[PDB]
């Protein structure tokens, strides 16, 4: 019917900022980032069908379809990045949520190759009431080395093509959960190709349904 998503988000959590980014060791004289991908929120989405892409996530444990299974299903997205790869200085990752209600997050981010976890990062963040909403802030967190060297790695490929294969095998799922009930509350799958040179950062988010 209606009471479907229009962001990337649920009643009980909205993404309201994520950036992963890259300061270079001259930000400190003049300062300066590159974004590799960013989403800003501040008509409902397309939908996807959640089983075209389970082959693409670890499975077993915290994988797609035991996590959808789960539940809930109207917290379960989708974005497509065109990711911008123009650019030893700081690879940050920044994510900012808000909520009606006070809770504390676990936010788990699991880096996968061919379908097969290779990191994973796992913060909490407790809330801080500002006006009228709670907000959660994992600012500037360090990138792994793991993607650092991804990235230095993809961006040497002499061809858009040939990053854009490997990158049909990399991918990345984003899970925040109410770390005192453990009830899931916003389950993110990232897919990445290359966005070209003078076109920056782009994404498109969609719906993951049954
Ligand atoms: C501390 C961490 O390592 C967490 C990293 C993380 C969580 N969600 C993400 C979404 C996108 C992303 O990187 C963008 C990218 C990756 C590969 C190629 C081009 C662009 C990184 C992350």
């Amino acid at each position: 019917p209606a009471w479907q998503a229009r962001g990337l988000g649920t009643a009980r959590l909205q993404l309201v900022e994520f950036s992963a980014f890259v300061e270079p060791p001259d930000a400190v004289d003049s300062y300066q980032r590159h974004l590799f991908v960013h989403i800003s929120q501040h008509p409902p989405l397309e939908s996807v069908d959640v089983r075209q892409i389970y082959d693409k996530f670890p499975e077993k444990k915290g994988g797609l379809r035991e996590l959808y299974d789960r539940g809930p299903p109207h917290a379960f997205f989708l974005v497509k990045f065109w990711a911008d790869l123009n650019w030893g200085g700081f690879y940050g990752v920044s994510s900012q949520y808000e909520s009606l209600e006070h809770m504390t997050l676990t936010c788990s981010s699991k880096v996968c190759s061919f379908g097969k976890q290779v990191v994973e990062k796992v913060e909490t963040e407790r809330a801080q009431l500002e006006d009228g909403r709670f907000v959660y802030r994992l600012l500037r967190s360090p990138m792994c080395e793991y993607l650092v060297n991804f990235l230095h790695k993809l961006r040497q490929l002499p061809e858009r093509y040939m990053m854009n294969s490997v990158l049909e095998n990399f991918t990345i799922l984003q899970v925040v959960t109410n770390r005192d009930t453990q009830e899931l509350l916003l389950c993110t799958a990232y897919v990445f190709e290359v966005s070209t040179s003078e076109r920056g950062a782009q994404h498109h988010i969609y719906r993951l349904v049954r």
